[PDB]
This record gives C-alpha cells, structure tokens and sequence, in this order.
C-alpha cells in the first residue's frame, strides 16, 4: 500500500453537467496514456465517482473516498457547490482538494488544502468588460446562471464595463438546472440592446445558441459577448452559423496556436473522437499538478508536503504558461479574447488578444 498513491475523482458523469465530468475523466486518462501512471516509485490510481453535480452526493462520496478508500487527494468538482461541500472534509483530513472545474473566486479561501487548475469567472469577466467598453458597445443586457459563478461574472463584468462608460439596461438570471432561455431572448427581440452578456456553465451554450437562432436574433444585429463558457469547445462542433462572430474572453481555446496545444488536441481527438473543451484542460493540468508535486516531495504523500510543493509551481499547459499562486493557491494564467470563426469547415474560438498572467481579481 506504500507503493500506491490514490486520487479520488468526484465529477458529474450524469445529469445537467455530464459533459464536464466526461471531459475531466477523459483528459486524465489521456495524461496517463502519455506520461505513464508512476511517479517517485508510486503507482497512481484514479478512483472515479459520479456526484451528478449534487452537493449532497459530493460530500458523501468525498467522505467515502477519504475514510474507506483512504485517498491521498480528492479532485474534480464540476460546480461551485460541489467544491464547497467537500472543503470541510478536505480541511479536517488534511487532504488536498484539486478544483479542476468550479470558477467562483472564494472557493480557494474556503480551505487551506484547495488548489485550483481551472479558472475564476472574474479573470475572464474583467477582460470582456474592458473590451466591450472600448469597442463602442454602450447598452448591454445580461443573462447569467442564478448561482455563485454567475453572480461573480455579472459583478466583475459590470464593474469594468460601467467604468468604461457602458450601461447595463437589464439583468436576467436563469436556474442552473434546466434553464429556459426563450423568455429572455424574446425580451431581447423587443428591447434591443447593443449586445447580450451571457454566462452559462460548460455544457449549456449549445442550448442557448439553439434558442438564439430559433428566435432569429442572428439577424437582429445584437452581438453576443461574455466569458468563454457559452462558447464551450466541447460544444462548438454542434453549433450553426449563428455562433460566427461571437466574442468571448477565456483561458483556453482549442485553436490556441502553440505546439503543445497542437499535440494535445490531436491526441485528444485521436483517442476520444471529440474536440477537447476548457473543462478537459482543467483536468489535464490538475493531474499534472499531482504528478509534479509527488516528484518534488520525493514521494511524500501527506497533505502538508503536497500543498507546499504545489505553491509557486509553474509549467506550460496546452492553454499557455500557468502557475499556482503561492499566496492564494489559485491559478495564474493568460486570458485571451476570441472571435468565433470558421476554419476548415469548423467553428473555432480564434484568439486575437492576450492578457498575461492574470491573478484572480476576486482576491487581488
């Protein structure tokens, strides 16, 4: 048992956010295919548990992994409440909690053992806020999922956009579970703002765009902006021409021109027959952090040693250069602005702007 290192992966494999857990599970499989399953004399075992994005299930499964399976690390957490539900047990058992998906700013402050490899909504939202203001968009209506990351997206977009002389004319919120976009989009057809600012979690953008095109807003001259979540690369292949010209700020694009991303995407497509999205890259880097931490401690598997090793650690990711902030345990990464274009018959988020090494604005 001393030659074994266990990772308890708690992600949604079923339900609304199933696409998140599918991507993270896949990326981790690929990382192991490409790097092996052994570091510092320890055989890594990933134990997968489907919480179906229900926080009550996340707590039960995290307790079951830590106490019964005696995992060294817990990872994943598709939504913010899933991450928050597991934080007390991570703190009590001194087990690192690797947040590979959830994007609310405060998450890292809720446990000293939390480290994040995904993003915060504030990171992207401040950038699209500034861009919209500087690009002649004056009147914006917002649609944001009615929970923590959506509130973060809205608050940070609003702050930067209004400081640039923009006006928010309407604020609309929809549930995380089975949102209906029709009423808001009908409101958009009558009251016509310059753009809509839209946040919906990974896996939902396809449904938004489907209803967007059905209400014919593609011709209305209302631009679509926001953080990249709506323009999920896992979903872009299914979207029609209405998505063309949608401008988002985000930390990852499948079209990121780097050699490592070229290699990552090709390998992902070959192995799974699908384009990887931003959730996949969150898992891929989450498990890299686990591998590289064990290497740096020389096999020491206790929580304190791992966290200390994880802090300040920097590497190149398919998304670009990233690092774990030694002070906050949150991810410091580039934020890009992208435009949806068609290349070789496929829609891509094409990066045209780059902001270097953005710390979470929710903590700065």
């Amino acid at each position: 048992a001393e030659d074994t290192f266990k990772v308890g992966l708690i992600v949604p494999m079923t339900g609304g956010q199933a696409s998140t857990g599918k991507q993270i599970d896949n990326a981790i499989k690929l990382y192991i295919k490409k790097h092996g399953d052994t570091v510092a004399g320890k055989k890594i075992e990933v134990i997968l548990k489907d919480d179906a994005a229900i926080p009550d299930n996340t707590k039960r499964l995290a307790q079951e992994l830590i106490v019964n399976d005696k995992v060294n690390v817990i990872a994943g957490f598709g939504i913010t409440p899933a991450a928050l539900a597991a934080a007390p047990l991570a703190t009590q058992a001194k087990v690192p909690e690797i947040v590979m998906a959830a994007g609310t700013s405060i998450i890292t402050e809720r446990s000293p053992y939390i480290v994040r490899t995904s993003f915060t909504l504030a990171q992207s939202s401040i950038i699209i806020g500034d861009w919209a203001a500087k690009n002649g968009i004056k009147k914006v209506a917002t649609l944001t999922s009615d929970y923590a990351p959506g509130n973060d997206a809205l608050a940070f977009f609003k702050e930067r956009f209004t400081a640039g002389g923009g006006e928010i004319v309407e604020e609309i919120k929809v549930p995380l579970a089975n949102p209906d976009f029709a009423p808001f989009l009908q409101r958009m057809k009558d009251a016509k703002p310059d753009a809509m600012f839209v946040f919906v979690p990974a896996g939902q953008g396809g449904n938004f765009m489907k209803q967007f095109a059905e209400r014919g807003l593609d011709k209305s001259g209302i631009k679509v902006i926001g953080p990249g979540d709506v323009m999920d690369d896992d979903l872009l292949n299914s979207m029609g021409d209405a998505a063309l010209g949608v401008v988002t700020a985000h930390m990852y694009s499948a079209a990121h021109p780097s050699a490592m991303n070229k290699e990552f995407v090709a390998a992902y497509k070959k192995e799974f027959g699908q384009r990887p999205g931003f959730m996949a890259v969150g898992g891929y880097d989450g498990i890299h952090l686990v591998f590289e931490a064990l290497k740096k401690t020389g096999g020491k598997a206790d929580g304190d040693s791992l966290i200390a090793a994880m802090k300040g650690m920097k590497w190149e990711s398919p998304r670009g250069p990233i690092s774990i902030d030694p002070e906050t345990r949150d991810i410091v990464q580039n934020i890009y602005i992208r435009k949806v274009e068609k290349v070789d018959g496929e829609l891509y988020n094409i990066e045209f702007a780059k902001f270097d090494a953005v710390k979470d604005p929710g903590k700065t």
